[PDB]
């Protein structure tokens, strides 16, 4: 390996020892009798100091020949000194140019010349050389880890369901059709039917973190046609609040992990990520519509709350409850899927919920209707053909425990967590109405 | 929740305490002065003991009405006693029937009546109720966790790349073409191009665990048309041996995690999983051809080792070195992808390798050709058009360090680890030439 330590792994204990650092040339200053080389790696910049009387003459002449973004490797002695901005410098014994960069660069890694989003996406390898972008992807990886750790700690087993499928769906829209040899298939939009089927297996507590594909009609700063969904389904619940309780703790865990493990990144983003306050407020759909009405926003009882409505509610909840996160629940049964269980005592409302983060939905879920005959009737109430869901319905006939779950969008979670304007900032290679490359 | 404890969570410590267990009716013994009920959850069976003198009369009359696979929940008192074959029994206070099972069952959960693989795959929710099948999926989840933990402990950052691609066409057949609105696109067979593009970003050490899609020409016991690939790419390496060293440690870690945390599942499977012995043997392609030739198996230099060659070599490696895992490396350059670096001093050989587990490939990798101009010539040598790779090639022009990586099949790893005859046993809903549904 061309390096022994990253910029962040050199501590005082190594003072006076030989180390190897490597990365991209950030800056070179030839100041006559002394020269400086700064190398940038994933964690920061390291200073290479070359006093004329202390380095090999060949090294002294090589430095000024180095160019921005050249990939280099340096072997030298660690010297902790107040004179070094970051606390220590490396006195070089050897400098190897591994690969030279061409010029001009596609994007300005110094951040001085700003680039439009599309140019940045077309050149992601350059984009991540900027600390504020690398910060987002480091945080994305931490969020995925925190989520899986929480699931594991809570007895959940990871499962994997098919993305190439040929079964019915409730909406029949936004599908990506594909030929599967002589048969017709589609890319999966959610593992919903499959995770429910597995509730009849004894697994009981499952999660899956995998891509979902939806051919969204038009672009928005909140949707992508390819995204990563964090799905869970859990059995033997007594109501949907047990699912909401689990979800909020999972989300709080992810937020706290980022706050604990990625403070450096949040600082680079000049962002103060709030300590979660559980339980999050619960706002019934009825109450949400009343609040929107007073704001001049009309939603007829029975219809889903639109994006403007969510935005207005998010602001209202921040102003009135200092709550960046809150649940909308007890939705009209007519506004949610046929697989959601209705309140037996008040059928017009159902056990579904949406978790809103800064006024944008990050997750949808609820308790499912596990009683076969009622489920079948609900399919009919949606004007659909139960026979088209036979492979799924069969799983409810041989001992199906009550269950519930949610789908939590990873990009949605991260975008809202960091209060970013566009979802394209949180996935490396976005897919939207017109973007298919890189 | 309807349960507080799984069958495996009840210990001496809880003797005399009240708990709630829940699961599927496994057996009922209906006697005049006592009823016994056994229920099954994902970890095992729990005995419920109901003497007439001790339980509520309604509960006593309820038990005989229960039927196999009905879902029930039981609240009662833990009672340890040598008279209970499993060590303890639950003296029930309340029993609730959550859902009733129809008969006949799609599959026999008692294991007495065997069913063919196709029938089991069609009724996966029933199939996992058998301990030996549940065991496989618990181990699958364990392997995924171990792999991710190892990546994290070694400084790798998780990334996520597109499964819908314009082209890359780093090959010809075996691709699933798909329309992306007006454009022609394909399902990704590997994140190869993307993880390489990210080696120019500073991330340096990345991994991705995600679906891959391949329209395999032939139906085999070792291939699927949809699989999960564990991919990694790492920068600043000096040769492919650094990648092989990392990979063997990753696989050893996964194996040891299973041996340590799934001993119970390994026992249910009547399988002894060996302790990994590092380093695994490294066998050059030339040496493999010599071993095979000595055995009467002739492989013309330059051709890949076929399935029988792999089987013979795997057997030889066990006999000669008690090595169920070993590497094949220094393959002919003509036999590997354009992105593999050739030995500059012996160009007909390249820095690619395959990891074999019980005579079956579980992973391929190598050091890549990070030098732009040479890479372009190799694209040409493979009969491909460099212009089809502009977004990828662009990443090699602005400071690209040397790098290498591998693709490790999750199903391949698990199938081989457990010495299972068919890869369909290790993924819930397989996709092959003739199976598209469920
Ligand atoms: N096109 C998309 N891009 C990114 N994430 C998505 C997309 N569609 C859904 N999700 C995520 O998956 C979660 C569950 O999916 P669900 O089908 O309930 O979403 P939805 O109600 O269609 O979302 P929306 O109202 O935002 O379009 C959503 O809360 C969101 O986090
Ligand atoms: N159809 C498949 N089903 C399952 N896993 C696969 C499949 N194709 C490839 N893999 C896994 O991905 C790894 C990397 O893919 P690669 O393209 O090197 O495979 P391959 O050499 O074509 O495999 P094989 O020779 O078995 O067909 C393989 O080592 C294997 O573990
Ligand atoms: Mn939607
Ligand atoms: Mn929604
Ligand atoms: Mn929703
Ligand atoms: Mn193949
Ligand atoms: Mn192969
Ligand atoms: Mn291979």
């Amino acid at each position: 390996m061309y390096r022994t330590h990253y910029s962040s792994e050199i501590t005082e204990e190594l003072n006076g020892q030989k180390v190897k650092v490597a990365g991209w040339v950030w800056e070179v200053k030839d100041l006559g009798g002394i020269k400086f080389l700064w190398i940038r790696d994933r964690d920061g910049i390291v200073q290479i100091t070359a006093p004329k009387k202390k380095v090999d003459p060949e090294l002294f002449k090589l430095i000024p020949k180095l160019r921005s973004e050249d990939v280099v490797a340096v072997e030298g002695v660690v010297n902790f000194t107040p004179k070094a901005k970051l606390g220590f410098e490396i006195l070089p014994e050897k400098i190897v140019v591994l690969n030279r960069a061409e010029t001009p660069l596609p994007l300005d890694p110094t951040g001085k010349v700003k680039a439009e989003l599309d140019t940045r996406l077309n050149n992601r390898f350059m984009d991540l050389r900027r600390p504020e972008v690398m910060a987002i992807f480091k945080i994305r990886s931490s969020v995925f880890k925190a989520v899986r750790d929480f699931f594991h700690e809570n007895g959940f087993i990871e499962i994997h369901t098919p993305k190439i499928i040929a079964t019915a769906t409730e909406g029949g829209t936004e599908l990506f059709p594909m030929k599967y040899f002589e048969e017709d298939a589609f890319l999966a939009e959610s593992p919903q039917l499959y995770k429910e089927i597995m509730m009849a297996s004894g697994l009981d507590r499952v999660y899956e973190i995998a891509p979902i594909f939806r051919a969204e009609e038009h672009n928005t700063t909140r949707h992508l046609n390819e995204a990563w969904s964090i799905d869970s389904e859990m059995a033997f619940i007594e109501d949907e609040e047990e699912v909401m309780s689990f979800l909020e703790r999972l989300v709080a865990h992810a937020i706290n992990y980022v706050r604990e493990h990625n403070a450096k990144e949040l600082d680079i983003l000049n962002f103060e990520l709030e300590e979660p306050k559980l339980p999050f407020p619960r706002v019934s759909y009825d109450k949400a519509l009343e609040i929107l009405g007073d704001l001049g926003k009309e939603i007829p009882w029975g219809e889903d709350i639109d994006t403007e409505g969510e935005r207005l509610l998010g602001k209202y909840m921040m102003e009135n409850e200092n709550a960046p996160l809150y649940f909308l629940y007890q939705y009209p049964s007519e506004a949610k899927p046929f697989y959601i269980m209705k309140y037996d005592n008040k059928p017009e409302i159902c056990r579904a919920f949406d978790l809103e983060y800064r006024g944008v939905e990050i997750s949808s879920g609820g308790q499912r209707e596990h009683r076969h005959d009622i489920l079948v009737e609900q399919i009919k109430e949606k004007g659909l053909n139960p026979e088209s869901f036979e492979f799924y319905l069969k799983a409810f006939r041989y001992g199906m425990p009550p269950h519930g779950g949610f789908g939590l969008g990873a990009e949605r979670l991260i975008k809202q967590m960091l209060d970013l304007p566009n979802i394209r900032e949180v996935i490396l290679f976005p897919r939207d109405r017109r973007r298919l490359t890189p």
